[PDB]
């Protein structure tokens, strides 16, 4: 006979081959899914006594995390949804029902391995994915993932992310306030000559301790998240820029200490990351986490093609006025400045009278009005229109996984401060086991009313000798 | 400013002036929170940079929302200290203020509209 | 909003254009155009040859023609060019 369990040298088995197989397509993923019901059932019917689903490979993965991290978004959806509706392959269903009185009915998903497990949660290897793991956004709309984080979200992360902007907040005020009140006479280091110049240096220690704490915190998440080189510059484009402000801010402590006034060069470049950078705390709010996503897409979408177009012209044409003048604007910084300014509007088409050809001046600078001022900035405010258009959902979906992102990291961060993660969901007994013995499996629950399945096919209803778990 | 409430006698003004509040709480509510971050945001860091009358943070949050009007000038200080400082930080904010968010907000309304 | 596709498809024939100058360009310096394709058996001629025709080989997957109708296929006796 064949062994079920078909341990290769890769170590997959026939579901993790099954995982590996599939593409995301509709005849695809309606036959997977399918498959593992009959291999499941078999497994329970001919070989009990080993669930076949907590099986890994050389590279220790499950096939839920298998196809979790592979992106297998209807292969993840069914095994996740997965109801088995017979006896003997019963504790294999993942969506148990508590209960059903008329339409309404409490679903009671198991979370299993969505959130700690010993390696691989469905949530770690979907959130901490690498980047061209197709479908990765979208594989947060599978229920039960996209109200269990909105449930760690409301009862957990919410209150202490709150907090981290606040404390991110006031870091920020801590040292602009500081940064301000510089010393703008001499050369570093300075002294607490004054009384507030005691509270001034007190925000600077609380500016530099935060400095290396996003620094560190920016280095783990190169030694707990270890990424690619491609994934370095893509897809963490903010474990960078709160690490970047930490290389401002540390340099600015050498710079400062080093007795030069290149301190305040990185100090600036700090509050200016610092700032822009509380637009990750945006990712707590729908309204202004999606606008954010907008944002980042933009940035590297329309201004990305834009202003690299753009400088093309600007030096192209820049190049060619200073080329032109004789002599004082007879620079390129002066004449790449100076038109710049037709871009934000304060353009002055006569900035310089030491030409030599008027004409070539006039046609060379309306080439480069029509072509950057009239085309390309409006071309580029129709082409954030496609792209805003596009990426509406495709958005919103960016930003539960940013959100996601949060949750776990808040849930590693405070593993011993309050408590482990809550484990956001009950152990609860969905039936009983084939070795015949009690279940225990951690659910969560999913009221759910449907107007249409009015017959109410009893099948695994639970609590049913109960109504409602009273 | 409240004669925009009558325009609810005609359609096409009425519905103007609907397209004007839903802008007002989704577009520039979203918009004008954000771009507050950035404009203080470079502002502190701007008049962290003067040394010294353009060393407040009125007068240079002042000048860095002439910017989105169409009337920033990108030398309204030479009492900086570090140029490449200063025109790095202005053109950071001219890029993503003017260039980007206003023209996103744009976008933004045309997906609302 | 019209010209989303209509210029990737306008895109692809200026990269087009200039994959047949280059070509055309470098006749002599490193080699002809490369000929983009391995000659290869087909089948045979109807006079009964061979047929060695210059080929492009586009790998493809299909999760709906189960049966798989054998009809043409070629190297059948071998099983993926091995
Ligand atoms: C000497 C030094 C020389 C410099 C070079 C050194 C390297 C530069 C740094 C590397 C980075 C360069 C960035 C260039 C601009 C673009 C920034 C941007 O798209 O970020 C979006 C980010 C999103 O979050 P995340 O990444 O967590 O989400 C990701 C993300 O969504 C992903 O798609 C999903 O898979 C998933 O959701 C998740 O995986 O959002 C934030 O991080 C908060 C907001 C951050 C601000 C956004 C506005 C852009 C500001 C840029 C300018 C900085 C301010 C001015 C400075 C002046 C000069 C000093
Ligand atoms: C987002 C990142 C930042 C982007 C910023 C974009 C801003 C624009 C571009 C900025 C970067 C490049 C600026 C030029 C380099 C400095 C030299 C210079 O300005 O003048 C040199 C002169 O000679 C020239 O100006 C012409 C020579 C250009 C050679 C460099 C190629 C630049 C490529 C990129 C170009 C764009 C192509 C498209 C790019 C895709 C010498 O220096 P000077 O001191 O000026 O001369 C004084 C000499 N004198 C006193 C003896 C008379
Ligand atoms: C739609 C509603 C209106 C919105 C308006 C938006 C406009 C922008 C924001 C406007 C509101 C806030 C402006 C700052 C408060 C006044 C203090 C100041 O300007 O300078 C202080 C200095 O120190 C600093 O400038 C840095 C300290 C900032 C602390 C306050 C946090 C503000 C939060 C919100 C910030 C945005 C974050 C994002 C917000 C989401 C002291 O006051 P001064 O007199 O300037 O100093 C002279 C002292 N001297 C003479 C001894 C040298
Ligand atoms: C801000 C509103 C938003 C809400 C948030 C509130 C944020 C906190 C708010 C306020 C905290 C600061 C209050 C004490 C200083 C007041 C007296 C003083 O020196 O005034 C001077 C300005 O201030 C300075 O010159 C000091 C530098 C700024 C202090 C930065 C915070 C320090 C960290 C500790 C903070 C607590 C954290 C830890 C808590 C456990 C008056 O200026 P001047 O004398 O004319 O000129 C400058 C002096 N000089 C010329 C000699 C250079
Ligand atoms: C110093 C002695 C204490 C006195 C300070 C006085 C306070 C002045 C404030 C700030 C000055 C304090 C030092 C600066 C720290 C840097 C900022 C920081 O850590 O932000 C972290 C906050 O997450 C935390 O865990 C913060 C650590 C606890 C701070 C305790 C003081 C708060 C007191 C006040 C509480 C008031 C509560 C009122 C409630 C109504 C950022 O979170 P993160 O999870 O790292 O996520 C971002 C990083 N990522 C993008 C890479 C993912
Ligand atoms: C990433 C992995 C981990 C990194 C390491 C872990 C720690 C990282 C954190 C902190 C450690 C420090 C790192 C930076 C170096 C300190 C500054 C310095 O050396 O200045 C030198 C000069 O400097 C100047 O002349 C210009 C200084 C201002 C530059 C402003 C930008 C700051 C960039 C910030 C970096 C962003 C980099 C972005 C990264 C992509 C001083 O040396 P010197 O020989 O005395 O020169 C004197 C010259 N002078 C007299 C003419 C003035
Ligand atoms: C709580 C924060 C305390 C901070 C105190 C500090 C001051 C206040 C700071 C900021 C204002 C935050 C107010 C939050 C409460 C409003 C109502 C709400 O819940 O959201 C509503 C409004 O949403 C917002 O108002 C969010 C705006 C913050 C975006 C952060 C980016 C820049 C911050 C720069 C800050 C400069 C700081 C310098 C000055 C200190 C929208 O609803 P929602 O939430 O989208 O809907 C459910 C979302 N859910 C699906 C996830 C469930
Ligand atoms: C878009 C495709 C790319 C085309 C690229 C090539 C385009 C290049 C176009 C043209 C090339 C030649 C123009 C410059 C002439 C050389 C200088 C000269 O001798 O000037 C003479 C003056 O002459 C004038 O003052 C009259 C200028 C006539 C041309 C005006 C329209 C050209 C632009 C049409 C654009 C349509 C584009 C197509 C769309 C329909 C004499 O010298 P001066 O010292 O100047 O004399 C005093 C001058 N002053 C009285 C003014 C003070
Ligand atoms: C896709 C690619 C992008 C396009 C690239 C090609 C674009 C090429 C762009 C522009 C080309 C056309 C302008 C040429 C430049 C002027 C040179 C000249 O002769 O100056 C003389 C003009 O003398 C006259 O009589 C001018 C009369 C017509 C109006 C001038 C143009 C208005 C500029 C706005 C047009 C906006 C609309 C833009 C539409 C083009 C000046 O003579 P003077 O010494 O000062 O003598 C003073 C007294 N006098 C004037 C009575 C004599
Ligand atoms: C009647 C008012 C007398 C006012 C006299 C005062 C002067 C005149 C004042 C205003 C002009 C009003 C003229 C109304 C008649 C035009 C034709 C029409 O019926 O509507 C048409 C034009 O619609 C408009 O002209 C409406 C413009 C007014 C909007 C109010 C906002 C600001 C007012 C600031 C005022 C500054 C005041 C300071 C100076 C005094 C459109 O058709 P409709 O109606 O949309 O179609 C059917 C609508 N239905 C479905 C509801 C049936
Ligand atoms: C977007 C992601 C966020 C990134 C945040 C971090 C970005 C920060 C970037 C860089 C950090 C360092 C820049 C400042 C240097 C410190 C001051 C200094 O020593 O200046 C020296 C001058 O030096 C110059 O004049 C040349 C400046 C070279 C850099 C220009 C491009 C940088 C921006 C690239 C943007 C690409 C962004 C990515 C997209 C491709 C000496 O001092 P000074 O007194 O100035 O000397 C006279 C000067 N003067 C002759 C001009 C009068
Ligand atoms: C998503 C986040 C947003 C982006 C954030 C990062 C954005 C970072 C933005 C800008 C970074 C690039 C500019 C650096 C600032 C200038 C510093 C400097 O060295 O000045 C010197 C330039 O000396 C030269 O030789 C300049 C040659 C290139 C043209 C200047 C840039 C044009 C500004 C428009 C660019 C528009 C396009 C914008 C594209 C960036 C000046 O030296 P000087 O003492 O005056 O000497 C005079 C004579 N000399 C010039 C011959 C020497
Ligand atoms: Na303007
Ligand atoms: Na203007």
């Amino acid at each position: 006979t064949a062994d079920i369990s078909a341990r290769d040298s890769v170590g997959n088995t026939v579901l993790h081959a099954l995982v590996e197989v599939a593409d995301n397509t509709a005849d695809n993923t309606k036959f997977v899914t399918s498959m593992y019901n009959e291999i499941l059932m078999l497994g329970a019917k001919l070989h009990p006594t080993l669930k076949l689903e907590e099986l890994t490979n050389k590279k220790g993965m499950t096939p839920l995390a298998l196809a979790a991290g592979t992106g297998k978004i209807g292969v993840l959806a069914y095994i996740l949804q997965r109801e088995i509706q017979e006896p003997e392959c019963r504790h294999l269903s993942r969506k148990f029902t508590e209960w059903a009185y008329g339409p309404v009915h409490s679903s009671l998903y198991d979370l299993s391995c969505i959130d700690t497990c010993e390696k691989n949660s469905v949530l770690e290897v979907i959130a901490y994915s690498s980047s061209e793991t197709p479908n990765r956004h979208d594989m947060l709309l599978v229920e039960p993932l996209n109200r269990l984080l909105q449930d760690k979200w409301d009862r957990f992360v919410k209150r202490i992310f709150y907090f981290n902007f606040l404390v991110y907040c006031l870091y920020m005020i801590i040292f602009t306030m500081a940064a301000y009140y510089r010393p703008v006479d001499g050369l570093p280091p300075f002294k607490m000559e004054k009384t507030g110049d005691y509270f001034r240096v007190t925000g600077e220690i609380l500016s530099v301790l935060g400095g290396v704490y996003f620094f560190f915190r920016g280095i783990q998440y190169f030694l707990q998240r270890r990424p690619s080189m491609k994934t370095l510059f893509v897809d963490s484009y903010s474990e960078m820029l709160f690490f970047l402000q930490s290389l401002f801010m540390l340099a600015t402590v050498v710079l400062y200490f080093s007795h030069l006034k290149e301190y305040v060069a990185s100090m600036v470049f700090s509050l200016a990351l610092g700032w822009t950078n509380m637009l990750y705390y945006t990712r707590g709010f729908q309204q202004m986490g999606i606008y954010a996503v907008m944002i980042e897409k933009m940035i590297l979408r329309d201004l990305c093609r834009f202003m690299f177009v753009y400088i093309v012209f600007l030096f192209g044409f820049s190049t060619a006025v200073v080329t032109l003048i004789e002599d004082s604007y007879n620079s390129l910084y002066s004449t790449c400045l100076e038109l710049f300014k037709f871009t934000i509007g304060m353009g002055d088409l006569e900035f310089t009278e030491n030409y030599d050809f008027k004409a070539v001046f006039i046609i060379l600078l309306l080439a480069y009005v029509i072509l950057t001022y009239i085309l390309l900035l409006n071309m580029l405010i129709a082409l954030m229109g496609e792209t805003v258009n596009k990426i509406a959902q495709e958005s919103k979906n960016i930003w539960k996984l940013q959100r996601a992102i949060t949750i776990l990291d808040t849930e590693k961060s405070f593993l011993k401060c309050m408590r482990k993660a809550f484990r956001s969901g009950k152990l609860l007994q969905v039936g009983y086991t084939p070795d015949g013995k009690d279940d225990y499996r951690w659910c969560f629950r999913v009221d759910e009313v449907n107007w249409t399945t009015w017959n109410t096919n009893v099948g695994i209803i639970n609590e049913d000798p109960g109504n409602c778990e009273g």
